[PDB]
């Protein structure tokens, strides 16, 4: 970790003594890394706070509580009297419902945090770096790179560690390192150093820092510096985190809340003036005061009972535990907003290469001219076998073996693999397998070179590494590479300058192309036979299309690709290399020399995952910039047509998209289920439409073009394989290339979503009939319900664990098997609203017929018969009767009514719209327990003396329960109507 940058190209080299051309040496490496160490980092340390975490007391609400709980300690001190002990209880009955929220909420969180760290744990980074003992480059983790040897970066790569740029292979080389200085945009780099020694990271211009992405270009450079040494990993926690604000479900929910903190506030003053005419009254200590305060609790009370303390605290807790499965899947989020977005999404967009395919290619069919006479036109098409990268299979024709040399158009046809290509093969020892290094559709070129040898290298006798690339390397000694024009989208075509070695064919300079074949054919005015040369010709043009159309649209759906090469090119100097769009120019006049046609098989759970989108409502987008032919082909095969089904105006390409009126590509957007050939930008552009149509939309890519798209999405969402410029882009890793998690995440986002939904039912209907108690009671002749601390339980035992419960909701019974939600759709519809009300008001209801039940109609206390003897005003009102209207039995027998029902309630919340029948109460095992451990703590307070002074008198076990049971199951069946009423009925 020399430190400096300041010093030039060979003072770096020289200070770690390497050669650029060869790097460290076994010996030195193993030098380097005793004395520098490995390249990583204590990083391993990230947890979370132990207490950091029990942050679960911040949001809005339940500050309330915390509010509520002191004026509730002050209240209980100063109070005098035979009280305290049920003065100081109220506060404790107030924040035992928080505490026990927030362990729930920071057990699901360690957990989901612990699940998160052990994704990334799996799948250690790589780096590409030159070690003296293998001639090519090669891969190696990461963490075993060392200041000194030489490394490769490219387009898509991280870079791995801080790097002295020594040289850029590109004609140019951007990168992104916003991560961390700021500068959002492709910033500039070159060779030559800078005076200023301890200048700002932001003008280093000729450095790469370890965790940026590398825009454009190739570079190959000595590292400066590893492990912590490292301009990211000093000011690694230095960064002020910027962990974004709230989720839009989280925004949606938070703002809801505080409508009701209004609606609420309002019952409680109100219910507190409805009164007075009790302030100075007698039970009061006789005084206005103690009766005006005795109900400001009566409303402090009431609004801790009403306030869903549990809704944030509940969010939280669903979303880390939607993230904990994600990862359980292999699915990194890298955004909170993830998994509620993709469950409204409307649109699946996806390029295919590595997205929808696994990237896995291998040429297996290729053609070159035969000979030609009029419009007849034969074609020497052979056939390779071996699917790997793998340097290990033969050219066929006719099915028969043969000497690919023989054929002077096939040597060629290798040359111009072997020189036209930045990848190269890397044998991984540890698994025994042939690797790639850099793009995949290249590298299979270099794999097909080594089949062919078409200068019969003696190979039959190297080391599994240094056959990787032998016959490559002896068509690179044969041919001085002097530059190469970088490949580009507009164009789509890749080519290179080279001129013989030691000139044999004098000054005999040639440019060698490779490209998309329309493109490539279309710029040829020469045809390769043999060695010879011919005019291209109509039906020799026609031919050469033929075949590949043929080879696109079949079984095989092969990938394609030109090779030509331009015979005389401009003269070196006549050439311009910083203006990539000049380039195609260059690249004209050629000579067809042949065709390549590559197997790149569709992802196995592809088609599975279209078919569920489809039910789930999901319409799925193929977006590529691959032959037309090629993609409809794919599509039909993967599921996004049929077989036969007849596509005219629902395929795509570049150009046409681009023909249409403004007016139109936007319906094309909603038509179409393909678009290929597609431009640079043309990928965005197609989300933007869909987002036109108040669409949540989401984009699925591997590669750098896809990033765009990936971060103009809603949800962008990338693959493991691909590139880490994808990565970034994304707000989801399918770490294992598994497209079904995709679906996975859609339902887990619904269900997410559900549960709120049912988790707000609950804790509204219920609270609902729970104020409708009151007004209701103490406004309709019959006395007191409840008091204080009577409120503060319900509140402790209804609202709390009983409905945080209601997270681990499993998912609804044909969730996805609907469409998608508007993105409008208000959060409560109307019936949603009568439906809370109908429930809150029995259960408000049947908790007030339950306290004159026993008055009247019970066999105990007063008998009332039938009237309760009108009002209460007695101190001859019939004067039968002592003070029963001041007795706790009655109080009772109301609070554990409205306890019970709303246990009976929750129940009523497994599903919206489902007969407890289908989905029984041990759908959620979680719900039943928490049910249970609140029943329990009721009957605790009812019979174990010590509690029952503190609040009422125990009701008769059996008779009294099974009269509470008898009023409360009906919302069980009044509710279980409710849904008959939606299910098989309204739609
Ligand atoms: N490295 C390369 N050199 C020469 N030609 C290349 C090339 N890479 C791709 N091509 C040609 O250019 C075409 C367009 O490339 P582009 O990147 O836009 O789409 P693609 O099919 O290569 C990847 P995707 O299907 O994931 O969008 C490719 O389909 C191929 O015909
Ligand atoms: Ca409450
Ligand atoms: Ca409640
Ligand atoms: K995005
Ligand atoms: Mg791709």
């Amino acid at each position: 970790m020399e430190a400096a940058h300041s010093k030039t190209t060979e003072e770096c080299l020289a200070y770690f003594g390497v050669s650029e051309t060869t790097g460290l040496t076994p010996d030195q490496v193993k030098r380097h890394l005793e004395k520098y160490g490995h390249n990583e980092l204590p990083a391993e340390e990230g947890k979370s706070l132990w207490e950091l975490v029990l942050e679960q007391f911040e949001d809005l609400l339940v500050r309330i509580l915390l509010l509520a709980a002191c004026i509730s300690f002050v209240l209980a001190w100063f109070e005098e009297g035979e009280e305290t002990v049920t003065a100081f209880v109220e506060p404790f009955v107030i924040l035992l419902i928080l505490i026990a929220n927030a362990i729930v909420g920071v057990w699901q969180e360690r957990n989901a945090e612990n699940a998160i760290e052990a994704l990334k744990e799996y799948e250690p980074e790589m780096g590409k770096v030159y070690r003296a003992d293998r001639k090519s480059v090669q891969r190696i983790k990461a963490r075993d790179i060392v200041p000194g040897d030489i490394v490769e970066v490219a387009v898509g790569d991280k870079v791995p560690a801080d790097i002295r740029i020594l040289t850029i292979k590109s004609t140019t080389l951007r990168v992104d390192q916003s991560i961390l200085t700021g500068e959002s945009v492709s910033v500039i780099k070159h060779t030559e150093p800078v005076p200023d020694p301890r200048a700002v990271n932001q003008d280093k211009k000729n450095m790469l820092f370890s965790g940026t992405n590398i825009a454009a270009g190739k570079a190959i450079g000595i590292v400066a510096t590893t492990g912590v040494g490292t301009e990211i990993g000093k000011i690694r926690d230095q960064m002020a985190a910027t962990e974004q604000d709230k989720t839009p479900l989280q925004q949606k929910l938070d703002e809801f809340g505080e409508q009701l903190s209004k609606v609420i506030s309002l019952i409680c003053v109100a219910v507190w003036l409805i009164n007075i005419g009790h302030f100075n009254d007698p039970v009061h200590g006789g005084s206005w005061i103690r009766g005006a305060i005795y109900y400001f609790k009566i409303a402090v009370a009431l609004a801790v009972a009403a306030i869903p303390e549990g809704l944030p605290a509940v969010i939280t807790t669903c979303l880390a535990l939607g993230t904990r499965r994600m990862a359980k899947k292999n699915a990194i989020v890298r955004s909170l907003p993830s998994v509620e977005t993709l469950g409204c999404t409307s649109v699946i967009c996806s390029d295919k290469t590595g997205t929808l395919t696994t990237n896995q290619m291998s040429v297996c069919k290729m053609f070159i001219i035969d000979r030609i006479d009029g419009d007849l036109c034969l074609l020497n098409e052979f056939s390779v076998t071996g699917s790997t990268y793998a340097p290990e299979g033969e050219v066929l024709k006719n099915d028969k073996p043969v000497r690919s040399g023989q054929y002077d158009g096939l040597v060629e046809l290798a040359t111009i693999c072997a020189l036209c290509n930045d990848s190269s093969l890397d044998f991984n020892e540890t698994k025994g397998i042939y690797e790639k290094v850099g793009e995949a559709t290249e590298t299979a070129l270099t794999t097909l070179v080594e089949k062919m040898n078409v200068f019969n290298t003696e190979v039959r006798n190297l080391s599994k590494v240094e056959r990787a690339n032998a016959c490559n390397s002896v068509i690179r000694q044969l041919m001085k590479k002097e530059f190469t024009l970088e490949f580009s989208r507009d164009r789509k075509s890749m080519s290179v300058y080279c001129s013989p070695a030691k000139s044999r064919a004098a000054v005999g300079n040639k440019m060698f192309v490779k490209g998309a074949p329309e493109g490539v054919i279309d710029r040829c005015n020469y045809v390769r036979v043999g060695t010879t040369r011919v005019p291209m010709t109509g039906p020799v043009k026609e031919k050469i299309l033929s075949v590949i159309k043929e080879w696109g649209t079949g079984r095989d759906t092969l990938r394609c690709l030109a090779l030509a090469t331009r015979d005389t090119p401009p003269k070196r100097e006549e050439m311009v290399l910083d203006d990539s769009t000049k380039f195609m120019e260059y690249e004209t006049d050629l000579t067809f020399v042949g065709v390549v046609g590559m197997l790149d098989p569709p992802r196995k759970e592809v088609m599975g995952s279209i078919q569920l989108c489809r039910d789930a409502g999901i319409r799925v987008i193929m977006i590529t910039g691959d032959n037309k032919g090629t993609a409809i082909a794919i599509c039909r095969r993967i599921g996004i047509f049929g077989e036969n089904e007849d596509v005219a105006d629902r395929a795509y390409t570049g150009r046409e998209f681009d023909d249409l009126p403004l007016a139109e590509q936007r319906e094309a957007c909603r038509r179409a289920c393909c678009f290929a050939r597609v431009e640079p930008t043309h990928k965005s552009k197609i989300v933007e439409y869909l987002q036109s149509f108040d669409e949540i939309t989401a984009m699925t890519g591997d590669g750098v073009n896809d990033a765009p798209a990936l971060k103009k999405a809603e949800i962008g969402i990338a693959m493991g394989s691909g590139t880490a410029v994808a990565k970034t882009a994304s707000e989801m890793v399918l770490a294992d290339d598994n497209f079904s998690t995709i679906v996975a995440a859609v339902e887990e986002g619904r269900a997410i979503y559900n549960n709120m939904k049912q988790f707000i039912r609950y804790l509204i209907s219920s609270n609902v009939g729970e104020v409708v108690c009151i007004f209701l009671t103490a406004a309709l002749g019959l006395p007191e319900a409840l008091i204080p601390v009577q409120l503060l339980w319900v509140n402790l035992v209804t609202d709390g664990l009983p409905a945080t419960a209601l997270g681990f909701n499993p998912p609804d019974l044909d969730i996805m098997d609907r469409p998608p939600r508007t993105p409008k759709e208000p959060l409560i519809s109307g019936w949603l609203f009568f439906r809370y009300m109908a429930i809150g008001g029995y259960v408000g209801a049947a908790t007030v017929g339950a306290a004159a039940w026993w008055f009247l109609y019970a066999e105990d206390g007063p008998h009332v018969t039938y009237s309760q003897l009108t009002h209460f005003m007695k101190c001859d009102f019939e004067g039968v009767d002592c003070e029963v209207f001041e007795a706790p039995q009655p109080m009772t027998m109301a609070l554990s009514v409205l306890v019970t029902i709303e246990m009976c309630n929750a129940l009523n919340s497994l599903s919206e719209n489902q007969s407890l029948v289908r989905m029984p109460p041990w759908v959620n095992i979680w719900l039943v327990g928490s049910i249970g451990l609140s029943m329990s703590l009721h009957f605790l307070i009812l019979y174990v003396d010590p509690l029952p002074m503190i609040f009422k008198l125990q009701a008769l076990d059996l008779y009294h329960w099974l009269m509470v049971l008898k009023i409360s199951l009906p919302v069980i069946g009044l509710d279980e109507i409710l849904k008959f009423v939606a299910r098989n009925y309204l739609e």
